[PDB]
């Protein structure tokens, strides 16, 4: 499923997301946009043969099973496809777990290159919430 943006807003809000851990509600609305386009379905391969999953791009080096990430643990405890419903709930519940584990939002290279030290605000601005 691609997320029309007030859309994911609201979704992300519902589940919690808005100020968890700090981190107002732009700042997750922008890492999706950078990651995945709002694209669930989203899928990227990475240099050590790890693969990224869904709307959040969410490693499966550290994060879920994707069956051939030799060596790689599973720490949110789903398989990699779970990541990638049109049900952002395994998504969103996963990303708490990785906010929370010291590096808060820099565990996402493009939140750090290209949402951090901007006007996230702007991506919910007109959106009813
Ligand atoms: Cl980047
Ligand atoms: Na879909
Ligand atoms: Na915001
Ligand atoms: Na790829
Ligand atoms: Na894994
Ligand atoms: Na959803």
């Amino acid at each position: 499923k691609v997320f029309g943006r007030c859309e994911l807003a609201a979704a992300m809000k519902r589940h919690g997301l808005d100020n968890y851990r700090g981190y107002s509600l732009g700042n997750w609305v922008c890492a999706a946009k950078f990651e995945s386009n709002f694209n669930t379905q989203a899928t990227n391969r990475n240099t050590d043969g790890s693969t990224d999953y869904g709307i959040l791009q969410i490693n499966s080096r550290w994060w879920c099973n994707d069956g051939r990430t030799p060596g790689s643990r599973n720490l949110c405890n789903i398989p990699c496809s779970a990541l990638l419903s049109s049900d952002i709930t395994a998504s969103v519940n996963c990303a708490k777990k990785i906010v929370s584990d010291g590096n808060g939002m820099n565990a996402w290279v493009a939140w750090r290159n290209r949402c951090k030290g901007t006007d996230v605000q702007a991506w919910i601005r007109g959106c009813r919430l």
